[PDB]
């Protein structure tokens, strides 16, 4: 019971588009900046692109395609969608460039700045987003500040599916077998487990938000990956921010639940911000608190 995709999926020459600057790198491969120039049309395009490592490895092209397929998919105002495709050799993903870039740069820049409106109109959106991909089956499995993106001060979107993996009807859950992963991040489930859902990925929006309201602030600084769980499992967490009035940090750890279904739905995270939205001086307390291009979005 589902209605028709209908979506696009745009495949490219590699002319049309020039790789400008280096990003990030792993073992995946590369992301670059970038400016796409459409045959034909003469009008430049800022772009982001991410390149993969390898050319033939038979999975490793499931996983992409799959990849693509759920990103041009996405329609909502805080999620980022592929522009389209380059079917190269070494597999190449277009995607709409955002000037200001991650967020989490973001706020260890302008911290003095950023204030509480934003930084509660934020997560907002970030809630709105995860819970809209929670409308559409489909589970993250990466959240941090990192892969959330600027557009726009005021706005800000999800990018990178690289460790998404949509689910069946009655599925309810997800099991890994194996793979690099953020651990710092995921839920104490996800660790021992290999277990994935919805609520794992709540989670995480923790860890993101504790991020934020920190102003960059490494999770877990210098203490390795290899006790994390131990150290869950002991009941230690992160602690208050300072700025975080109780009422917010409380739903950190409402997140940190060891157990799954007591931490809360995105649907309810969204209110509790939307909430704080409208008297956003009474949840945080930031002393200085009120002090031929085209952009792509025209089809
Ligand atoms: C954050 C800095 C950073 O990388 N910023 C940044 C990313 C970005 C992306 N990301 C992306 C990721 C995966 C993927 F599959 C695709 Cl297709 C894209 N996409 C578009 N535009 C982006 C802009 C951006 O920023 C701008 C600021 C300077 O120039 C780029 C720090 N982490 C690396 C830890």
């Amino acid at each position: 019971g589902e209605a028709p995709n209908q979506a696009l999926l745009r495949i490219l020459k590699e002319t049309e588009f020039k790789k400008i600057k280096v990003l990030g790198s792993g073992a995946f491969g590369t992301v670059y900046k970038g400016l796409w120039i459409p045959e034909g049309e003469k009008v430049k395009i800022p772009v982001a692109i991410k390149e993969l490592r390898e050319a033939t490895s038979p999975k490793a092209n499931k996983e992409i395609l799959d990849e693509a397929y759920v990103m041009a998919s996405v329609d909502n105002p805080h999620v980022c969608r592929l522009l389209g495709i380059c079917l190269t050799s070494t597999v190449q993903l277009i995607m709409q460039l955002m000037p200001f870039g991650c967020l989490l740069d973001y706020v260890r820049e302008h911290k003095d700045n950023i204030g509480s409106q934003y930084l509660l109109n934020w997560c907002v959106q970030i809630a709105k987003g995860m819970n809209y991909l929670e409308d559409r089956r489909l589970v993250h499995r990466d959240l941090a500040a990192r892969n959330v993106l600027v557009k726009t001060p005021q706005h800000v979107k999800i990018t990178d599916f690289g460790l998404a993996k949509l689910l069946g009807a009655e599925e309810k859950e997800y099991h890994a077998e194996g793979g690099k992963v953020p651990i710092k991040w995921m839920a104490l489930e996800s660790i021992l487990h290999r277990i994935y859902t919805h609520q794992s990925d709540v989670w995480s929006y923790g860890v993101t938000v504790w991020e934020l309201m920190t102003f960059g602030s490494k999770p877990y600084d210098g203490i390795p990956a290899s006790e994390i769980s131990s150290i869950l499992e002991k009941g230690e967490r992160l602690p208050q921010p300072p700025i975080c009035t109780i009422d917010v940090y409380m739903i950190m750890v409402k997140c940190w639940m060891i157990d799954a279904d007591s931490r809360p739905k995105f649907r309810e995270l969204i209110i509790e911000f939307s909430k704080m939205a409208r008297d956003p001086q009474r949840y945080l307390v930031i002393q200085g608190d009120e002090r031929d291009v085209v952009d792509a979005d025209e089809y």
